[PDB]
């Protein structure tokens, strides 16, 4: 404990603070909640849902890595191989395996938004054996009951996978609409914020660029884009409380959104023989910014899809709502 006199709980994790230096300087960008981060957090989901007690898959293994070219092309997987070419040399340089790196960068990165939390991390995931199968992703025109049933096959109860779509609000997409790459889901795709929960409960206006890309559902707001499955997800019998439950308080999306990922990283893998270093993830910086509806229209536009309980709703900040760059 440890080299730096930096400091962990158990010893072996200090080999993480040379890959955490490293990964915080060339890979994020100095450390930012951008693109490279984004990307990141979605690489952890893409690896590990790669499982299927079943069908088969071996989880959080480093494969989407480990056999890129054959996994890089699943229709699911486009826009991944960028993301995991970028990630490719860092693993090359240290001597943790593919998949505790994968699982690790997105903790990091997650860590480095406004409004973040620290999702626990383990290390001694052994290196890939096989690539997933196909279909074992979720698709962003896939309906409810297909997707509740993926996600669920893997282990995670329909309220599991509202909490870990959280992740959304650090989010954007570059190949759902081509024509406006780096689109968000939220008016916020820098802080880790509900925004993202509000948005996609309001009614939908527009098509951001070219109208109806397969997965795509109309937008709220110029500047944002809308997923089929996150709109379908948020108005649905079986998820719409919930959805609505995680309107302002960053607690619950924090709390719920690390102890699933928590979750979600340990897929295909045994928690009691690998070592906890959560300890060596970095303080995230606190929320800015109140959730807001986006001023302009009012509740007039929420779409309450909940009986049982109505509106968490703040009211909205002045006038005109602005835009959100891609
Ligand atoms: C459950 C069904 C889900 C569907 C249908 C879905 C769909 C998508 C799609 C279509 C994109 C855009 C990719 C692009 O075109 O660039 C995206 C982005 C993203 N996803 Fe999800 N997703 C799901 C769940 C998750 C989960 C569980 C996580 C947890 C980590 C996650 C994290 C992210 C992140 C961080 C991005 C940002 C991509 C970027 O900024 O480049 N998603 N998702
Ligand atoms: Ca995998
Ligand atoms: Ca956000
Ligand atoms: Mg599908
Ligand atoms: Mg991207």
């Amino acid at each position: 404990t440890c080299d730096d006199g930096r400091t962990t709980a158990n010893a072996a994790c200090c080999i993480l603070f040379p890959i955490l230096d490293d990964i915080q300087e060339n890979l994020f960008d100095g450390a930012q909640c951008g693109e490279e981060v984004h990307e990141s957090l979605r690489l952890t989901f893409h690896d590990a849902i790669g499982f299927s007690p079943t069908l088969g898959g071996g989880g959080a293994d480093g494969s989407i890595i480990a056999f890129s070219d054959i996994e890089t092309n699943f229709p699911a997987n486009a826009g991944i191989d960028e993301i995991v070419e970028a990630q490719k040399p860092f693993v090359a340089k240290h001597n943790i395996s593919a998949g505790d790196f994968i699982q690790f960068a997105g903790a990091v990165g997650v860590s480095n938004c406004p409004g973040g939390v620290r999702i626990p991390f383990f290390l001694g995931r052994p290196d890939a054996v096989a690539a997933s199968p196909d279909h074992l992703v979720p698709e962003p025109f896939d309906s409810v009951t297909s997707i509740l049933a993926r996600m669920g096959d893997a282990g995670f109860s329909p309220v599991e996978v509202v909490w870990l779509l959280a992740s959304h609000s650090i989010a954007a997409a570059d190949k759902v609409d081509p024509s406006i790459p780096g689109t968000p889901f939220d008016s916020t795709p820098g802080v880790f914020d509900s925004q993202f929960f509000i948005e996609t409960l309001l009614k939908g206006r527009l098509f951001p660029g070219t109208a109806d890309n397969k997965g795509e559902a109309q937008s709220p707001l110029q500047g944002e884009i809308r997923l089929q499955s996150d709109e379908l997800l948020a108005r649905d019998p079986r998820t719409a409380c919930e959805w609505q439950s995680m309107v302002n308080n960053q607690p619950k999306i924090q709390n719920r959104f690390a102890a699933t990922m928590s979750k979600m990283a340990l897929l295909g893998q045994d928690k009691t023989k690998l070592i906890d270093c959560s300890d060596v993830i970095p303080t995230p910086p606190a929320l800015v910014g109140a959730a807001h509806l986006p001023a302009g229209f009012s509740l007039k536009d929420v779409e309450q899809a909940c009986a049982a309980t109505p509106f968490p709703a703040l009211t909205a900040d002045p006038g005109p709502v602005t835009s959100v760059p891609p």
